[PDB]
């Protein structure tokens, strides 16, 4: 039902420069998902580069340094961007494990209006020869402009209009400058933070100016580990057979009145060479919900201490801290809103035990009496655990650190740690300067709209099982009914055009509930 | 990260006529800088030439 | 032995509050000048040569 377009093959005003693509197509070995939204990008702070501290002492919660930008960012990072809840459902349903292979952006059919107002009504009217700058840091040399799971990222319903966010980055660990700080420590490596604080410009680099008729396209190549599919039906530890006797000796050292005794390990209990994976169940959550509650906080202090026992302004809080620990109280779960209007119990997703036996791991360690949860399990040899199983609403990839170092990256909210993501589309409207009698800057007031579409070729494999027994598959019978007279179901829309969300884990159907595996 | 320009190769209003460069590349022999400006351009003296 | 260079521990603190070092910018997007003449990096200072 594609039909011929018409008028040649030229190009300006008046012609159009890409078509609305949508809609997945499903393979054996590949699915391509098609998206294109409707974007519209506004000027920011002015057309400055601004910086912000907060100078802690409670009022915001902690002491951050900001630099924002007068530009804005495409974010891409997460499922429900890509996949309708049929196509994810499919996806969950059909295959052991994908991954991203090729990725493909467009942004065309850009428009700039621009913005009367006279009085208390406004009018839009073309400029057409307004450009917007644009750019991919492919490179990574800039900040990253975007952190899992932000608000920023693309509208789920693709006739949704997505408003792009103002970039910016924290250039120093603003704690670590406290200025004049105490007096009499005399404040040297503070200064010497400063003095080094980076500052990034995006002007300092090649941008691609587009004005209403031109188009312009990116392409990445994902290198990427898989996203696995799959249910471990038992724990690695019983993978024996109960009837076989072991040659297995346990002696055990006399306790109290009991003697000391030697013996056979029984067949039914065998012991296993395979432990339970790393997590950090001893601290708890500090403080209101205003200052950073996390229950380990990562600080970096180059100078004598002095946390002020709230963490400061020092570090970051690491959360999740279970890892694939059996979270022991609400506060371990990973949780989050569906909409930027969620507050309090309202609108909130708790992660669920998937019921995958290489998640919700516990170590006991046995005194002579009896055994003890341990509360901190490092990492370990002989340590096997599936990662977090990922939503559909998750993020899909995390930027990895530029560090020397590093141990095994699992990041716990599930997202995919990668050395080269997709590259950041920065976008912002070609400052249009006004002529003022003044020195004060004025600027022509002026907004864009455009189509982007995103186009993502998924390496994806289907499974094979021996088992005999039909295996638990996501439906549409556990979704619910909400909305206004709550008679709209889970993914539908509400009589006022309102999106009803996922209220639970499992209608957000995550991965490794469903297809079971043989460890 | 340099994205492909979609649109003809034709001219007119509507099609920009060159992108931003920024940025200095540093060799042993050579520095290249590039520097792109937005300036503005008023009418000055009324369109005349004037002493004073 | 080592040559002299130019750094930014050199750099001072400037603008509201005076904790926005030389070449960054201001909370209002002033942008921090060099106090000094250092502080905009002359030449001749740092690279010896044998007369």
């Amino acid at each position: 039902g594609t039909g011929s377009i018409g008028g040649g093959k030229g190009s300006g005003v008046g012609i159009s420069t890409g078509g609305w693509v949508g809609g997945s197509h499903f393979s054996d070995k590949y699915v391509v998902t098609k998206n294109t939204r409707q974007f519209i990008t506004t000027i920011q702070n002015g057309h400055l580069y601004k910086t912000e501290a907060i100078e802690t002492t409670n009022q915001s919660g902690k002491s951050q340094r900001c630099v924002t930008t007068p530009w804005t960012y495409f974010n891409f990072n997460q499922y429900s961007c890509h996949f309708s809840p049929q196509d994810w459902q499919r996806l969950t349903n059909e295959y052991k494990r994908f991954r991203p292979k090729a990725m493909q952006v467009k942004i065309y059919n850009l428009q700039i209006k621009q913005i009367l107002s006279n009085g208390a009504d406004t009018t839009y009217n073309n400029d057409l020869t307004a450009g917007v700058h644009i750019f991919c840091d492919g490179e990574h040399a800039y900040p990253n402009a975007s952190h899992p799971w932000d608000e920023d990222v693309m509208p789920d319903l693709p006739y949704k209009t997505w408003k792009l966010f103002q970039y910016g980055y924290i250039p120093i660990e603003n704690e670590l400058a406290d200025l004049d700080g105490n007096a009499a420590g005399g404040n040297a490596t503070e200064k010497a933070l400063l003095y080094q604080m980076p500052f990034f410009l995006l002007e300092n680099s090649d941008h691609q100016v587009l004005r209403t008729g031109e188009s312009t396209e990116f392409t990445f190549n994902f290198d990427c580990e898989w996203v696995n599919n799959e249910r471990a039906y038992i724990p690695p530890g019983l993978m024996f057979n109960p009837k076989v006797p072991t040659r297995r000796v346990q002696y055990i050292r006399q306790n109290g009145s009991t003697a000391a005794s030697t013996g056979r390990i029984q067949p039914y209990s065998k012991p296993t060479s395979w432990m339970t994976g790393p997590g950090l169940l001893s601290a708890q959550r500090v403080g209101p919900q205003s200052s950073d509650t996390a229950p380990f906080m990562v600080c970096t202090n180059p100078e004598g201490t002095h946390i002020n026992t709230g963490a400061a302004g020092f570090g970051s809080g690491f959360d999740p801290p279970s890892g694939c620990l059996a979270p022991t109280n609400l506060e371990y779960k990973l949780q989050w809103y569906q909409t930027p209007e969620g507050t309090g119990n309202n609108g909130n997703i708790i992660a669920n035990p998937s019921l995958s036996m290489l998640r919700d791991q516990l170590l006991y360690k046995g005194n002579q009496t009896t055994y003890n949860l341990v509360g901190d399990i490092w990492m370990f040899p002989n340590q096997v655990w599936d990662r977090f199983p990922i939503t559909r609403e998750n993020p899909i990839w995390c930027k990895k650190p530029r560090a020397d170092k590093h141990t095994i990256m699992d990041p716990f909210d599930g997202s995919i740690a990668m050395d080269h993501p997709p590259g950041t589309i920065f976008i912002k409207m070609a400052k249009i300067p006004v002529p003022t009698a003044s020195n004060a800057d004025s600027y022509l007031n002026i907004y864009c709209t455009g189509q982007v579409s995103c186009e993502i070729v998924w390496e994806v494999e289907r499974y094979a099982t021996k088992n005999w027994r039909p295996e638990r598959r996501h439906t549409a019978l556990g979704m619910s009914l909400g909305g206004e007279s709550n008679y709209t179901p889970t993914y539908h829309v509400d009589p006022t055009g309102a999106y009803i969300q996922p209220t639970s884990y499992d209608q957000c159907m995550p991965v490794k509930t469903n297809i079971n595996k043989v460890l």
